[PDB]
């Protein structure tokens, strides 16, 4: 179908693919925390930061836009993406973002949104065009809307990871999940209004001036499926309201380790480890090919 290349054409005639920046969520900062999973995550999987210690945590903040100079205070998709560092060096990812389902099952179907959503030119008509194309995106207006709202800050929203994944415990069961990232702090949004007025960078002013004042804080939710809930399409919704917290990221400042000399920060859904297993989502499985692309772009080196 689609190839990681034609990813990239999309994203770059989107806007994206700016030179030395992440195609996609071009814009945003690295902060540093620790992670801690509850006592009995570690009955749902055996990785390693599940299982009741504390370990280091790497976050990054950023807009969905491939422009590394979107304005905050326009509508848009926000992400947070947490990479945690276990006892044997080795890192695992967990990426999220603003919207609650993914717009489409397959990424032909994202590209496709992407394209469509491009140039102020004829968007409305092509959007129009693109939902009698995909009824079930049409369906779900509402969850459109919510995810490009406008947070007060990038600590008072919720972020999603959309796939589902296999967590596996050391008694062998297992339970596939979506990850949810909920802030303890009240969710809070602004107005068209009160945003338009805002500084392009203010949701990195906001976020320096609250971490100052103290740690923010973020549970780790895990949606465990349902006998009906798919495990390979990120775009349907699940029955199951069987969600629990199962850790929580306590970030407490800006990095200012990562991203200098050669060092390379990328967060893959893919970069698992033992005790998850990723589900066969093709979405899921295609987004480690594009990011490799995206990477290779910005830095010169592949893998
Ligand atoms: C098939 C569709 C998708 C494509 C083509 C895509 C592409 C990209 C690209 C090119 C980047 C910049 C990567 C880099 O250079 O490090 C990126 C970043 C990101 N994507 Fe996706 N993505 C897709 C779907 C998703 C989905 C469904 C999520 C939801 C969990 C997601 C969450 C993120 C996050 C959180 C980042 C931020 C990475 C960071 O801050 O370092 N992406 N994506």
């Amino acid at each position: 179908g689609l190839t990681p290349d034609q990813a990239i054409d999309a994203i770059r005639g989107t806007g994206g693919a700016q030179p030395g920046c992440r195609a996609l969520h071009a814009k945003g900062t690295l902060y540093r925390g620790t992670f801690t999973a509850t006592r009995d995550a570690v009955m749902l999987s055996a990785a390693p930061h599940l299982d009741g210690s504390t370990v280091p945590a790497l976050i990054r903040f950023s807009n969905g836009s491939g422009n590394p100079k979107q304005r905050d205070g326009a509508p848009g998709v926000r992400g947070m993406a947490v990479k945690f560092t276990l006892p044997d060096g080795s890192t695992t990812d967990v990426s999220a973002q603003t919207a609650r389902l993914l717009v489409s099952s397959t990424p032909e179907g994202f590209i496709d949104l992407l394209k469509a959503m491009r140039p102020g030119l004829t968007t409305p008509l092509r959007l129009a065009t693109h939902l009698l194309t995909h009824p079930r995106l049409l369906g779900a207006l509402p969850l459109l809307r919510e995810a490009n709202r406008i947070p007060a800050s990038y600590a008072t929203t919720e972020y999603h990871g959309l796939h589902a994944f296999r967590w596996i415990a050391a008694d062998g069961s297992a339970r596939f999940v979506r990850y949810h990232l909920v802030p303890t702090a009240a969710e809070e949004y602004l107005s068209a209004s009160d945003a338009r007025g805002k500084d392009p960078d203010f949701l990195t002013d906001e976020l320096a001036a609250r971490l100052q004042d103290g740690p923010v804080r973020f549970d780790f939710r895990v949606q465990i499926a349902g006998p009906t809930d798919s495990t390979v399409d990120p775009s349907s919704a699940w029955q199951s309201t069987q969600i629990v917290t199962v850790g929580t990221v306590t970030i407490t400042g800006p990095d200012t380790e990562r991203e200098h000399g050669g060092d390379i920060v990328v967060f893959d859904p893919m970069r698992v480890t033992d005790g998850i297993e990723p589900s066969d989502d093709p979405v899921l499985r295609f987004r480690t090919l594009v990011y490799s692309a995206s990477v290779k772009l910005r830095t010169g080196v592949d893998r």
